DNA sequence: TTTTTT
């Protein structure tokens, strides 16, 4: 099944169910043939996990690259997160024969930028093959999994869960993964469970992967941070079936609005989340709501997210980001989106001389669109004006509060606006212009 | 994801 290594560069797809071996068996096979393989995965947890597993199951200690830990062994297989790959500077000259863009169903901006980088540098780097692997391609619909029995939750149970309940005997003893749409819910549920005498831990972006025990009874409560790649050896997965997403609204008031909303999971999410169990053995998947929305396309806001990440984390200029996103959108078989590259590139191109201290603060705070948030703050500081509001999002300006006055020079909307507003700032006029033509 | 001196 795995694509054969051609004589000249070629991009191929690899589609197989969750747990089939795409991220482990396949690269092992390629390595056995004498090829140097690089596997890019969006999950730090899974990446670190591949190192241990491959070591004691495939008799191979691969190189590991993540922002948390690096392991260089010199093996013919390297596992790296897209993030670390971008941070390292992309493809290295003549380093690998095959590059596997693993879990290519992921629509987070880091994965998009990472895959686009590969599609644009691979051939020049000397790679002869690029593989786009996923158990859930664009137009895919959730299909029955041989190892996973799906059981709906009911109103019976001593643990409230998104309108339904979870019976304690369903998670008492054994290993279980519970998906919650938000970090706050994860903390609350874990606490609720711990209080009942169960071994429960929360996990989401920001916490150490070590919080999840390798063995022994445990109930992990997580966000989509454990949706893909990861094998936690769970006997079951309980899914709230909801997720948090973002949408861009060109509301011209004065420019655009990026609204975050909680909605039902799409087909990719349902299959990937379900697939965290039933990996190399039988498992159970319990759900709150059946069905799901179609997959295959993402919002223009994700493109905005890519430019933002490029500027804030990967030292990529807007033009550089465009080159990479074009490669991604010009390759068939991947998630599609409106072609708003010109628009978004022009938007970020005008955002110069951001206050580094603010950028640093929004990145560490883990805010969405840290560059846009920090840039709005930068403009407020320079105009000696207050932020749109005084919610956590704008705390980086508290130190200047006593000096801030007048209306806020609104560049765009990222949340609720309480203070008066002015739309005459050069940047606001520029963005409005970008939206015109 | 990516990410801390003297
Ligand atoms: N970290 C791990 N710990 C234990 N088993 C693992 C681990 N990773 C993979 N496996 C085993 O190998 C199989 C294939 O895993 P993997 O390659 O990640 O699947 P996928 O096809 O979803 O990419 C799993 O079903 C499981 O039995
Ligand atoms: F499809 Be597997 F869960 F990476
Ligand atoms: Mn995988």
């Amino acid at each position: 099944s795995p694509p054969a290594v051609p004589q000249t560069f070629q991009v191929a797809h690899l589609h197989a169910p969750t747990g089939s071996g795409k991220s482990t068996k396949v690269p092992a096979a390629y390595a056995a043939q004498g090829y140097k393989v690089l596997v890019l995965n969006p999950s730090v947890a899974a990446t670190l996990g591949f190192g241990a597993y491959m070591s004691k199951a495939h008799g191979i200690d691969p190189n590991i690259r993540t922002g948390v830990r690096t392991i260089t062994t010199g093996a013919p297989i390297t596992y790296s997160t897209y993030g670390k790959f971008l941070a390292d500077g992309g493809c290295s000259g003549g380093a690998y024969d095959i590059i596997i863009c693993d879990e290519c169903h992921s629509t987070d901006s880091t994965t998009i930028l990472g895959i686009g980088t590969v599609l644009d540098q691979a051939e020049t780097a000397g790679a002869r093959l690029v593989v786009l692997a996923t158990a859930t391609p664009p137009g895919s619909v959730t299909v029955p999994h041989p190892n996973i029995e799906e059981v709906a939750l009911s109103s019976t149970g001593e643990i409230p869960f998104y309108g339904k309940a979870i019976p304690i005997e369903t998670i008492k003893g054994g290993r279980h993964l519970i998906f919650c749409h938000s970090k706050k819910k994860c903390d609350e549920l874990a606490a609720k469970l711990s209080g009942l005498g169960l071994n429960a831990v929360a996990y989401y972006r920001g916490l150490d992967v070590s919080v999840i025990p390798t063995s022994g009874d445990v109930i992990v409560v997580a966000t989509d941070a454990l949706m893909t790649g990861f094998t936690g050896d769970f006997d079951s997965v309980i899914d709230c079936n909801t997720c948090v997403t973002q949408t861009v609204d060109f509301s011209l008031d004065p420019t655009f609005t990026i609204e975050t909303t909680t909605v039902p999971q799409d087909a990719v999410s349902r299959s990937q989340r379900r697939g965290r169990t039933g990996r190399g053995r039988m498992g159970i998947y319990r759900f709150v709501t059946p069905g799901e929305r179609p997959s295959g396309m993402f919002d223009s806001s994700v493109l905005c997210e890519c430019y933002d990440a490029g500027c804030a984390w990967y030292e990529l200029t807007p033009a550089e980001t465009s080159v990479r996103l074009r490669a991604y959108l010009n390759t068939p078989g991947l998630p599609v989106c409106q072609d708003h590259l010109e628009f978004w590139e022009s938007v970020f191109t005008g955002l110069t001389h951001i206050d580094a201290h603010f950028l640093s603060q929004t990145k560490q705070a883990g805010d969405n669109f840290p560059y846009l948030v920090a840039y709005q703050a930068t403009v407020c500081a320079r105009a000696q004006a207050p932020p749109p509001s005084w919610d956590q999002m704008w705390k980086c300006l508290i130190r200047l509060k006593p000096t801030l006055h007048g209306p806020t020079p609104l560049l765009y909307r990222l949340g609720a606006v309480q203070n008066e507003v002015t739309t005459t700032h050069p940047i606001t006029k520029y963005i409005m212009a970008c939206m015109s033509a």
